[PDB]
């Protein structure tokens, strides 16, 4: 059947309500919001506010209590609305009928949660991670990843097609030197695919060779045109360099549980000849220096596209990466997850597209999603370098550290040495980072996101635990759980289970406002406020004598089933994958 978006409903009727009270009025505000307090409804609308200020005049001050009124007065019938309420100028207070309530909690029991999704199938393309190959994967390339593989899946849930590329930095100048020290310290990898060990102690051994030996600098310089010019032998010594990097690179996709279709840099080898010239028989290229540059009427910067040595760049490169992102995916949407240090470039980027016609922003949506950088407690830059994955031995450590007071003897084997151990330790780094606007720096602190009270994965994990073992305790399998929720009425007449009800129907109206603005931050706000709900729930109600049993009201079985099967989403758009027992 699929969730309902409450927000969207109420503003369809009052739209339909304000088309019957002013007519002759054009495109009014319909903000429908949730009331955030128990007495003044389940969701509100301040719609009378712009609507009073937009038939103001000179002299003459429509009242909006008034206009509140002419609304209410021409609502239709609904399926959702039990009462009307307006309370200080025009906000108009609104109740949710209990019946409808109860029959969505128990529809995504029985179907399940799932959103309505699409009438097409759009195509979202979400660019993330992007580490450069030959230098080490950093803390910034890893928000990328995190908040990239996140979008990807909420877009996923979301109905949409989603395209995840890794546009990795594998056509940098500094193969060069890699390439040709290769053929120096391994004369053979023609033949012998070459045991090249850390790849940071490789190019360790480059940059000084290209800083001390001035016959070598050449050489190397010499690499990077033939490699750009598709040399058989140049190549190959390319490809098995990044193949070192790729499988540690892996190690890391793996752990955090990340796809990602590899398309670099590289990829646009040829379109990037075409691009050069797309842009200058069109008249936008201007020769400055023997760079082949572009300027972009609004921009603070130029783009430039071919240097004085005729190599190509990052903005021809993520030139042609936009033009076949558009034109051979064809896609009706395309998300750059990349630090906020380049913000700059993805506004002329995108300006420069709009410039020669590739797309019209109306129809197409492209998005830089922004970041901040990753700081350490002294609140300055993230370094000691870090390698990502010393960080995520780290974390484990510490995650299983936590653990042994004292569940080391509780839970067994598989449930605790991974289980408990991994998602707790992967699901904290990714929702400390996750839980705070993308926008702001990173402060990545072991001790305040391991933490057991607050708001974590950590507690957030624990807490979904004890949801789940209620109905466990009390011996309901999942069996009888489902049968239950297929003939079960749900009951919410006590205050604090209507709280939680409603909370869980917001799931839809959360999603849909962080594909707008892919600010993943209110997702998690929204799992600790229902996590929070819960426990407001649990320490009043009663699910579940001074003897063994205390009856079992199965109605509140499922509302924790309810707050179960959401958060089990939640976490799971979030990337983290949450254990049953800890
Ligand atoms: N420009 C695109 N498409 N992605 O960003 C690439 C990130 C780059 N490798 C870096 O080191 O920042």
């Amino acid at each position: 059947a699929s969730m309902i978006n409450i927000i969207s409903r109420l503003q369809e009727v009052f739209g339909h309500a304000i088309k019957a009270a002013y007519p002759d009025l054009e495109n009014p505000p319909l903000l429908v919001t949730p009331s955030q307090q128990a007495k003044f409804g389940d969701y509100q609308c301040n719609s009378a506010m712009g609507i009073s200020q937009m038939l103001k005049t000179k002299e003459q001050k429509v009242n909006p209590r008034e206009i509140a009124e002419n609304i209410t007065k021409h609502l239709p019938d609904n399926e959702c609305i039990e009462k009307v309420e307006i309370a200080g100028p025009g906000f108009i207070n609104v109740h949710l009928r209990k019946d409808f309530v109860s029959e969505q909690l128990t529809s995504l029991l029985v179907n399940g949660v799932q959103l309505p999704a699409l009438g097409e199938n759009k195509k979202v393309i979400v660019d993330f991670s992007s580490p450069n190959i030959a230098k080490e994967m950093h803390v910034g390339h890893l928000r990328s990843t995190i908040i990239g593989e996140s979008i990807s899946r909420l877009f996923e849930f979301a109905g949409y097609d989603v395209l995840r590329l890794n546009h990795v930095g594998d056509w940098g100048t500094q193969f060069g030197m890699l390439i040709a020290h290769l053929q120096d310290k391994f004369p053979d990898y023609l033949t012998v695919s070459p045991p090249i060990g850390d790849l940071q102690v490789f190019y360790k051994e480059s940059k000084k060779r290209f800083d001390t030996e001035e016959e070598f600098k050449k050489r190397a310089y010499q690499c990077v045109v033939l490699l750009q010019g598709k040399n058989p032998d140049i190549t190959k010594a390319w490809k098995l360099i990044c193949d070192v990097s790729r499988q540690e690179l892996n190690k890391i996709y793996d752990a955090l549980d990340v796809s990602l279709i590899e398309r670099g840099e590289s990829f646009y080898q040829d379109r990037m000849n075409d691009i050069v010239k797309e842009f200058e028989d069109r008249g936008f290229v201007q020769v400055d220096d023997g760079r082949k540059i572009v300027f972009v009427p609004g921009c603070s910067i130029p783009l430039t596209i071919v240097k004085s040595d005729g190599g190509y760049t990052y903005d021809t490169s993520d030139l042609a990466a936009i033009k076949q992102r558009l034109f051979e995916e064809k896609a009706d949407m395309i998300i750059y997850v990349v630090d906020n240090g380049q913000s700059v470039h993805f506004q002329t980027i995108f300006a420069a597209a709009q410039m020669i016609g590739w797309y019209d922003p109306k129809v197409t949506r492209v998005f830089h999603a922004g970041f901040g950088v990753v700081l350490g407690e002294d609140k300055k830059k993230f370094k000691t370098t870090v390698r990502l994955m010393d960080l995520l031995g780290e974390g484990l450590k510490r995650s299983m550290d936590k653990l042994k007071e004292k569940e080391r003897d509780k839970v067994l084997t598989a449930e605790e040495l991974n289980a408990a151990q991994t998602s707790v330790a992967y699901g904290c780094i990714k929702y400390a980072d996750l839980s705070r606007n993308r926008l702001n720096d990173y402060i990545f602190s072991f001790d305040k996101m391991l933490d057991d009270r607050g708001n974590t994965a950590a507690y957030l994990l624990y807490a979904f635990t004890r949801i789940r073992s209620i109905a466990r305790l009390a011996n309901i399998d999942e069996e009888m759980l489902q049968k239950a929720a297929r003939e079960t009425k749900i009951l919410l007449d006590h205050e604090k289970e209507w709280k939680l009800g409603r909370c869980i129907l917001r799931f839809p109206e959360i999603l849909q406002k962080i594909l707008d603005d892919l600010f993943l931050h209110t997702l998690c706000d929204y799992i600790y406020e229902l996590a929070t709900a819960f426990t407001e729930f649990y320490d009043s109600c009663y699910c579940v004598d001074r003897q063994k049993i205390l009856k079992v009201n199965m109605w509140r079985m499922l509302l924790c089933e309810a707050v179960a099967a959401v958060m089990a989403k939640g976490f799971d758009i979030l990337g983290i994958k949450p254990v049953q027992r800890m």
